[PDB]
DNA sequence: TCGAGCACTGCAGTGCTCGTGTTTA
DNA sequence: CGAGCACTGCAGTGCTCGTTGTTTA
């Protein structure tokens, strides 16, 4: 209310953007010069200002990380009385539009979301069936094609070629599968919604009038599909905001490419710019450390922020022995923040690549230290977890092949691979789906004995408890069917545990949570306790931390080696250390092992270029500091 | 004692023979004609008038039935009590001979019988391991060829063609394997023995000296390697008599050719045929049967056989409408007999192959009609049966290939196919046995892990078995093998259909031993006891186990073409006056009352098959044979009707 | 008939081979 | 190094296809 309040902290430019005329702006600017705080604020004064409703306030980024940002400091300043606007990820509104939608998106109510190790898998049995050779026509290769189709808002008929015509021909297989299945990924929800809006003129018609304010934070991580759904709600109706810096590019590997940026200038109505020059997230030394370290891509422009801030603490740069030894250092140096009063959720531990994790869960857990690493939609993953859920998603849909497939010989119960060969061509020959090919394989005693006798008992079971739990409450339905199923028997007595508690712990999950069920459960996914944060440099952005230390700060770990190998994405390795470094407040340490061991194999990395690419003032090597002197 | 009576019951001629000066004699006639009485009289008189000693005599025939015939005659006439005299079959005796110098045969002190499955078995795996194409030298043709080649005594040496070479090898790679495993087949009892004399002069030389009395009955039955083991024993100072019918050589598919009796005549010192010619045992109906029987086989110096005996019954004839019905036709007649006093025991059902047994069995239990089935050492042929021997035989001596092979895996041991092929190749290339090469292969880890594990497991369990039940007697030592094998628990469950009695044939055995080198010795037992226990019972056997014995009542069941004469014969021609003997044999052993029963169909090996009945009826005196009519009256003659009505 | 030999199928244990890398409900 | 196979091996379940007969401890 009170805009007073809403324009007190803000500095020039910040304020020349939040109280702006309605227009279409795009805020570009280098790290923690309050872009985001100004996108927050922009809302409230569309709302007491402009009295603009809330509902026709759309407030969209891609990682969940940011939303969770924008929508938590959404809160802080209108106390939450925001019900009616949407704050989300592309992926996630996306998604909704199609929930809300699924008629004239030609998708059943109830439809599933495929991810990525089911899409993989899904694959792998496609192109086998497909009869083509593993080798010549990778899974993977698969999945990266279609998903950047997709990424390029691309159809199968879309696309004379060489030997693509093929994989195109996977693509189109695949479509299929995933249609009948009544299956999609992450790249359909975005491309589906789209192709919505542009086949139901009068639904779009719709949401233009809704979503007149369209905000986007981290813009430069938007790629082409994304770039056009927002383009096409906007039209010439809508006024949009959105905020970005070009030097935080780092999904290049997913269609986002800088030029989105001025072609929001070009394609928008009065597109127009406002630069912010000041950072208020970090100590003189840290900044300084930032601009030195970008200044090293070419091209750019040369925005350059500043601060009032004092230098502050130095940057911290500590060779570990190796991997152990790292850490360990990392969780030492926490816990004298910790016992000078710190809060351990102030520190965050970062890495290029999630396989580093491992070593220091190990090591905060070896030292009592409590944490949340942010794998992000990873719990689901674990073999287990995705066992239970494939049930559940069957008494759903039998059409689920993805789940049909997990399960139907799981635990064992006889249905070999021999059998399953049989229904699978029965699938793929009949176009149906693996349940229906069951279906009749069955009604046709094409089976064999025990076969048949088989299949049949499981088909029986499935079916059995989507009566019996037909009644149950997600949380007590995930319960029984986990028993029933012999989910619970068969990890038990398999000596190798820790395994079956996180089964326990999905229902107590689906148990203490917001038709609903549904997806609502699975989708959507106890922060009070002080936890130190690991995550990918990636997930950072957009966060801060007083204590930042990123490790494996080492030549082929960061720049990976893929970058080095396909000498070409080192630009944006340069810039993910820029997002990396930005994220400190106080406190900024980098740690790197003169020796790890990968593949089995010790390796003596060099270390990373970054490191010296740092100018020499703002980096202070840690140099460490008698035992008695030394019977039978 | 009282010669007086060792020669009253005697006629003319059978006097001649019993009351003769001690010298080599043959005794040729026909059936029923008192051989055999003449035989067992001709040893009281050897020890109450020539004064011999028990432990001079004797006494020895090919098959089990017609030995434990002579056993009871003896036992009859002299009463039980006759010292240490010598009365079994060849194999028998050949048996107690190696077993009694088993150093000097060059055989463990516990040479394991190697009955015919087993031998095949054998044969199969050391078939294999020489890579040899299994239809290309099929394990039955290779123990056709090993058992003829022993049947004349003959040993690997042979030669003189590349088949032949071949087997011969086959022939040797065998004999190895056993001698390592210590096994001992039917053929090596009679070969070996032989030749224990042939090596052991000295030891020949103890037993010329104690059997100077050699009597053999259904001397037909000689083939080679027992001709030669006679003419030996009886050197130049024994004293032979050998009865015989050549109309009753029935065994030429195992050597016994009808020239031994000649080579007798040869080769013995002194030798004289006595032919008898009064029949004492069938009806005239009976022998008028026979004999016109007999003479479509062509060659024969026409025997007499004639008989004072009034005309009697005639012979029934009965055509069934299919097995089951010729079975419960049997009962039926067997019954009315045992209505009117006679007893089971006076029955007998003859047939010409064993698998015949089964229906009349089903149709003589359905009747709860007691019956004995006369079919020798087929009990411990069974399965579950062999299994549980299969055990003790390694607690005896862990060197006996064909019992490791059966229970090794047996209950299932993990030790499964390729683990077993390996250790199959360390004994074919060591030159070992199954349980050293796999001593060998432990202290030498050349196994995998889940391999050797079992494997292991497998070895230590029947040496633990062996130390366990070392003391205890044979009966309760075969009930912990049995139930401490896994066996009992295994033929416990698999079934619950024919599983049922399989468990019991285990409990049975458990009882025979009850009432009773033991495990050895235990088997011979049984090759006597298969031989005649009076609780009136229905005797049932084959036409070749039941000559040498009598019945007041027989019935030949299945006088087909294609079963008797059986199938085969046809094809090798002179196979077929060989039937017709075994035919005569069968008339031969009818006293009061012959029946031959014949099926309209009966299914063999899964199929309705329609025999004609067996020419053998037809070449049968019409004045002889009264049909069982099917019907009352007789078909009453139709006159034709003119019709051009197709 | 039906038992041994052959192919089929499922499941468990084993060396051999070789590489998500970042996000998305 | 460790998930993923490709392999080897033991078992259990239809099948066919092929059968041959007598005795011996
Ligand atoms: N005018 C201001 N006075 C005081 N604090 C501010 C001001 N503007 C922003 N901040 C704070 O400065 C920090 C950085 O702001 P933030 O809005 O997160 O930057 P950003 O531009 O979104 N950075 P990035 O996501 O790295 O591109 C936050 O802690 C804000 O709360
Ligand atoms: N002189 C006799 N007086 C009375 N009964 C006799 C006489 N001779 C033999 N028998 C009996 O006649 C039957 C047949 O005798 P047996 O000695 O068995 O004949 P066999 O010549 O051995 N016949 P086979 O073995 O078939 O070639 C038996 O019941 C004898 O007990
Ligand atoms: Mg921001
Ligand atoms: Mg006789």
């Amino acid at each position: 209310m009170d805009v007073s309040y809403l324009l007190d902290s803000l500095n020039d430019k910040q304020r020349e953007a939040v109280a702006a005329p309605r227009s279409n702006l795009l805020v570009l600017a280098g790290a923690g010069s309050g872009k985001t705080r100004v996108l927050v604020h922009r809302i409230a004064w569309l709302m007491s200002v402009e009295n603009c409703s809330p509902y026709s306030i759309m407030a969209v980024t891609f990682t969940n990380k940011a939303a969770a940002e924008m929508r938590h400091r959404i809160g802080q300043l209108m106390g939450t009385s925001q019900g009616g606007m949407w704050v989300g990820t592309f992926h996630g509104l996306a998604h909704r539009l199609l929930r809300a939608h699924h008629m004239d998106a030609n998708l059943p109510q109830d439809f599933q979301i495929l991810d990525s190790e089911d899409q993989l898998r899904l694959l792998k049995r496609l192109i086998k069936a497909m009869n083509l050779d593993e080798k010549q026509w990778p899974p993977r290769q698969a999945m990266w094609y279609i998903n950047s189709q997709k990424d390029e808002g691309l159809r199968p008929h879309h696309i004379g070629n060489p030997v693509e015509q093929t994989w195109q021909k996977v693509y189109q297989a695949y479509q299929e599968a995933c249609d009948r299945a009544g299956l999609v990924d992450f790249a359909e929800l975005l491309l589906r919604a789209h192709e919505l809006w542009l086949n139901k003129p009068h639904i779009l018609q719709h949401y233009r009038e809704r979503f007149t304010n369209i905000l986007v934070d981290e813009f430069q991580d938007t790629n082409n599909i994304q770039y056009a759904w927002i383009r096409l709600l906007a039209g010439d109706t809508g006024k949009v905001m959105i905020v970005g810096d070009d030097d935080q590019s780092i999904y290049g590997w997913r269609g986002a490419q800088v030029e989105n940026i001025q072609r929001f200038l070009n394609d928008f109505p009065g597109a127009e710019t406002i630069r912010l020059e000041q950072n208020y997230r970090s100590t003189s030394n840290i900044l300084s450390a930032a601009n030195a370290l970008i200044e090293n891509n070419n091209g750019r422009l040369g925005k350059k922020l500043w601060t009032d801030g004092a230098d502050g603490e130095p940057i911290s740069l500590y060779c570990a022995f190796n991997e152990l030894d790292e850490a360990r250092f990392v969780v030492n140096r926490i816990k004298t923040w910790q016992d000078n009063g710190g809060a351990l959720a102030e520190c965050a531990i970062l890495y290029r690549s999630n396989a580093q994790s491992r070593v220091l869960e190990e090591a905060l857990l070896q030292a009592s230290m409590p944490y949340r690493i942010y794998g992000g939609m990873r719990f689901f993953e674990r073999q287990e977890i995705k066992d239970a859920l494939s049930y559940l998603r069957l008494i759903v849909n039998r059409n689920d092949d993805a789940a049909f497939e997990r399960v139907v010989n799981t635990p064992t119960r006889g249905i070999g691979d021999r059998t399953l060969d049989v229904v699978r061509q029965t699938s793929r020959d009949r176009q149906l789906t693996l349940w229906q090919a069951c279906r009749e394989l069955l009604q046709e005693k094409a089976l064999a004995g025990r076969a048949a006798s088989a299949l049949q008992r499981f088909m029986e079971l499935i079916d059995a408890l989507a009566q019996e739990t037909a009644d149950m409450p997600l949380h007590v339905q995930t319960d029984r069917v986990i028993k029933d199923s012999g989910l619970r028997t068969m990890y038990e007595q398999e000596k190798g545990q820790t395994r079956i508690e996180n089964l326990e712990e999905l229902v107590t999950a689906t148990r203490q949570f917001s038709l609903m069920p549904l997806q609502a459960f699975l989708s959507h996914a106890d922060t009070w306790q002080d936890a130190v944060q690991l995550m990918t440099l990636h997930s950072a952005k957009g966060l801060e931390f007083p204590q930042v230390f990123i490790v494996g700060m080492e030549e082929g770990m960061f720049p990976s080696q893929m970058s080095l190998d396909e000498g070409g994405r080192l630009e944006e390795e340069r810039r993910l250390a820029y997002v990396g470094v930005t994220r400190a407040m106080q406190k900024l340490t980098l740690t790197y092992a003169e020796t790890r061991r990968l593949y089995g194999k010790e390796v003596y990395h060099r270390p990373s270029r970054f490191i010296g690419e740092l100018p020499e003032e703002c980096v202070e090597e840690v140099r460490l500091r008698v035992s008695r002197p030394v019977q039978r």
